[PDB]
DNA sequence: GGCACTGATCGGC
DNA sequence: CGGCCGATCAGTGCC
């Protein structure tokens, strides 16, 4: 197998970027405005001059202008990345064999067929998809080609930003037995550093213990996954990736347990989340609530039978009373999800 | 036991 | 201090 993996560039904010040009090679944070006050929201992205200066995704719009308070602020517009996703993902499809679009910004490509098998020809492949995309939308990507998926991702990851990442067959064995544990994708930080605590430093340190040593210090699926990797049994195929659920989730002006206050925030959930559905009937609902202290709380039932809008909401309803009545916190954000398509 | 299915959390992008 | 999503996993019912 010969595999690519594309990742896009600091998406959200070189999208903005193309859109304005003036914005590039200063400070740019894309952000998600809750609407709460004029600045209340997380970042999305940062381009990475933003970066340099300590912007982070996920990080509180008011710590980013605590920190980088001339960055370029500008609201997520979704959509429109949405479309660039699109039309670079129909761009990829053509070079490969079968793809997998992982997420809004990634994919990985089977080129086996595409190049007879040659691995050099797959590079030259992965050189010319970038320029296709840089040419055709002015986007800059990170390129990794190895035999796996997994590979593919470590070296694209380890080539940001602009890169182009090689792992020959050749060079497999060398490249796992040096590899790091917190580079391993599917490893978070916390449970890196808990492995590290325990003397796993590199991943060919997961070796010396054994499956039922690891799944006390990571749990089945994790413990699996690393056991394979270590041994270049790792070798999973690309699929085509199916959505599996549809939601939306949306920040109160303020906190609330009054059951009419929150409805309306709920009912424009599912009325948004029946639009993205179009066709797909669900048999699951979920209600969500992100509470005071952000924590977030979760209700559902999967029915013997699909859901109609007008079921949704009376259903959601006596979810989001279960919630009130299970925890005591006052709900900030309010949300629902759909899923077990028919 | 272990399969099928569940509701709820977890955490990555 | 957003807004998503898929993966994961312990609990139940069952034969
Ligand atoms: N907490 C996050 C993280 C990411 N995203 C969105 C914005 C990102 O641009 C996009 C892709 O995520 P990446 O992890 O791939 O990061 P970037 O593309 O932004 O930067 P990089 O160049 O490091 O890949 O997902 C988000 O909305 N919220
Ligand atoms: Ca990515
Ligand atoms: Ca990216």
């Amino acid at each position: 197998m010969i595999v690519i993996f594309v990742d896009f560039d600091y998406f959200f904010a070189q999208v903005e970027e193309v859109l304005n040009p003036q914005y590039k090679g200063k400070p740019l944070v894309v952000c998600v405005y809750s609407g709460r006050t004029k600045t209340s929201g997380a970042v999305a992205t940062a381009n990475y001059e933003a970066r340099k200066l300590g912007v982070k995704a996920g990080m509180p719009i008011i710590k980013a202008m605590q920190i980088a308070p001339s960055a370029i602020y500008v609201p997520m517009r979704k959509p429109i990345y949405e479309a660039f996703s699109n039309r670079i993902m129909n761009l990829l499809n053509k070079h490969a064999d079968k793809i997998e679009v992982a997420s809004i910004d990634e994919a990985y490509l089977d080129v086996t067929n595409k190049v007879e098998g040659n691995f050099e020809n797959g590079i030259e492949l992965a050189r010319k998809i970038k320029q296709e995309i840089l040419e055709k939308e002015k986007i800059t990507v990170t390129v990794g080609v190895a035999p796996n998926k997994i590979l593919a991702k470590i070296i694209a990851d380890k080539s940001k930003p602009n890169g182009l990442g090689v792992i020959r067959p050749t060079e497999v064995q060398d490249f796992l037995n040096e590899l790091d544990i917190d580079e391993i994708p599917g490893i978070g930080s916390v449970l890196a550093r808990r492995l590290n605590e325990l003397g796993i430093q590199k991943l060919r340190d997961i070796l010396s213990k054994n499956y039922n040593e690891l799944e006390k210090i990571t749990g089945k699926a994790k413990a699996l996954y690393l056991l394979k990797l270590a041994q270049d049994e790792y070798n999973e195929p690309i699929r085509t990736r199916v959505r599996k659920s549809i939601g939306r989730i949306v920040t109160m002006k303020r906190n609330s347990r009054n059951l009419e206050e929150i409805k309306p925030y709920l009912f424009r959930a599912i009325e948004e989340s029946y639009y993205k559905l179009d066709k797909r009937i669900p048999k699951a609902i979920h209600v969500v609530a992100v509470t005071e202290d952000l924590d977030i709380v979760s209700r559902g039932r999967t029915f013997p039978h699909g859901i109609s809008k007008e079921t949704a909401y009376s259903e959601s309803v006596k979810l989001l009373q279960k919630i009130l009545e299970e925890d005591e916190r006052k709900i900030r954000r309010i949300g629902v999800r759909f899923s077990k398509f028919i």
